[PDB]
């Protein structure tokens, strides 16, 4: 499975920054045994994916579930491969916790930018009272299953699991915390879809990955990559990419 | 009081359909008295601005209430006039009914894109079972006195009426209607704000405008001009433009 790290650079940048930040990754060196995407602002979408070597992808941040329409603010998976870009990132925490989308609208979300042909990291997460109460697995099984109901081909699909607790606080996961999780998301996949589909998704871990502490979570046996937030908008995005070397 | 029109142009289009849209209008005999502004789809935004004629202003469609931050999927006055749009649409039918939106968020965001520089069209409306139940005024007085509160200068400030019922279905207000409309929230603002206020604001009607319709509504006394929406994608936009010829 080849290890991804996705970049969110969620309400953040102007084109004198993110210009900035993309002359760093493009002059930077990255290992080829990555794969790389950043997820910029929808208003930015276009100038990113311009600038940015083509070996690095371009996500969007959050898409709707039909192709055109009367939906103010809202932008399509067409409009997205109109500009080139290849992935959108869908219910992610803020756009679950902060906007409400649903497990239902998640899932339709997940089917139609499949179906349009774009690759889809789709995100989970329990919160910190789901945590405590023990009930994890219970949150994560329900809101993975919400997403594979509308999931017909697995290869373009990336899962994040994104603790709530873990999101900008800086209280990272600790590794085994996150591996005991992609342990037994891999399993529900293993006994809900296939064994093949186990084995070949990757799950990556987002919430408070940093320089700092990325070789150590990197190195646990069911975490291939990450999404990052905060640490995607600074030099040291390079060597969490870099993460196994 | 200038006529205004602006066209809002949805979840719809792509590059080529858009830059064609943008040709006609770049090429078209457009009121010398009108205000003309273009709502692009996000994505489009830069693009918008790029290629339209710098006498047609450009608008986003939706913006958050605070300049950057961990907001997936949403982007900020900031952004905004760093692309070079002079506009926001806050509070339109779909942001409401369809996305949730409330009364008290989209005084925070009307507050914040004023606070940064930006024009606002803010836009209010009842639904057809308040319509029916004689609660019309009581709808459009408490919306419009939600964002009356958040506006310390009205230069910048286009208010538009959008009954609900009238959006997307073909069932124009009558002019009779409209003009009922515009002028009792003429008549609060003169109340509630200031005469200077109340003379110098304008105030657009939206919901199944169409080149056939546009004229008879322009002439009511109240009425400044038009929030467009399905027909700002066709050749008669012109024609709504021209609406006072």
């Amino acid at each position: 499975r080849k290890f991804f790290v996705g970049g969110n650079w969620k309400m953040n940048g102007d084109k004198k920054s993110l210009g900035e930040l993309i002359h760093t990754l493009n002059g930077a060196k990255l290992s080829a045994d990555t794969e790389v995407v950043c997820g910029a602002p929808s208003i930015y979408l276009d100038f990113a994916r311009q600038k940015l070597d083509a070996k690095i992808g371009v996500a969007a941040q959050n898409c709707y579930k039909v192709p055109k329409g009367a939906f103010t603010g809202e932008i399509s998976p067409a409009m997205i491969k109109d500009i080139g870009a290849a992935w959108v990132i869908l219910g992610n925490s803020e756009r679950r916790h902060v906007f409400g989308e649903s497990d239902e609208l998640i899932g339709q979300k997940v089917a139609h930018a499949l179906a349009e042909g774009l690759g889809v990291i789709a995100c989970i997460g329990e919160k910190l009272d789901e945590r405590e109460a023990g009930i994890t697995e219970k949150v994560v099984f329900e809101q993975t299953k919400a997403i594979a109901d509308n999931v017909k081909d697995w290869s373009k699909v990336v899962l994040a699991y994104e603790p709530v607790w873990a999101i900008g606080t800086g209280k990272t996961a600790t590794p085994q915390q996150a591996q005991e999780v992609h342990e037994k998301l891999r399993g529900w996949l293993k006994t809900h879809v296939s064994d093949a589909v186990a084995q070949s998704t990757r799950i990556i871990y987002g919430g408070s990955v940093t320089g700092g502490n990325c070789k150590e979570l990197a190195s646990q046996h069911d975490v291939d990559g990450f999404l990052v937030g905060g640490a995607s908008l600074k030099p040291e995005f390079v060597d969490i990419i870099n993460a196994k070397h």
